[PDB]
């Protein structure tokens, strides 16, 4: 029930130069990507071209890359304000779901079970930290995918060896 309406109200298919993602629609005119989505000054969201008026890579106090860019959209829509039910704390789960949501990979849900802590993550080269990790079977095309738990968002899909997942976790004070 939450992942439905959170999909219909706050994930909406995009591309980046870098190909296809799933952007999650935090709040107003302020949604996160993946780091790697690298989103220039124009963006494609559900066919449309949209200007990004500002993208800022997610910093924290360590100031270390936890691979999410807040963008925020030049748009007349305003997304329903979803940092409620993102946790003031980095939080693992069990029977989580993934939300993705993209052109080629359009309103899908996958139960990827038990996401647990992992933290540092060597990603292609790049150090990233403050994932969690999933033992399913991820593939390309499912990055910016919203993992979802009893109703919070608690990371988001950036990375797989194939046989596990990992997303960068979300706490509600990086939206703040
Ligand atoms: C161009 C296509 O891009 C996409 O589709 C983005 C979505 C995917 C989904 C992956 C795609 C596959 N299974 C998945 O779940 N992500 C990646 O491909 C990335 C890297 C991998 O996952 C690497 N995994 C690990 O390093 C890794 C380490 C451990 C541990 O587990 N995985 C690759 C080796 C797959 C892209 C990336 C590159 C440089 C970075 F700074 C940061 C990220």
């Amino acid at each position: 029930d939450f992942a439905l309406s959170l999909l219909r109200r706050n994930v909406r298919q995009v591309q980046t130069d870098q190909g296809h993602f799933t952007m999650l629609g935090v709040r107003d005119r302020l949604a996160v990507l993946p780091r790697h989505s690298q989103p220039g000054k124009t963006i494609w969201i559900e066919h449309k071209l949209v200007n990004v008026l500002d993208a800022v890579e997610l910093v924290d106090e360590q100031g270390v890359n936890l691979d999410l860019t807040l963008i925020t959209l030049d748009t007349n829509e305003k997304f329903r304000d979803i940092t409620k039910f993102i946790p003031e704390n980095i939080s693992t789960a069990s029977d989580a779901t993934l939300v993705i949501n993209t052109e080629h990979m359009p309103s899908m849900f996958v139960p990827v079970g038990d996401v647990v802590q992992y933290g540092f993550l060597n990603l292609s080269g790049k150090p990233t930290h403050r994932t969690m990790m999933y033992n399913f079977p991820t593939k390309a095309g499912q990055c910016g995918g919203v993992v979802t738990s009893v109703g919070k968002i608690i990371g988001i899909h950036i990375g797989g060896n194939g046989r596990q997942g990992f997303c960068a976790g979300l706490k509600r004070s990086y939206f703040a």
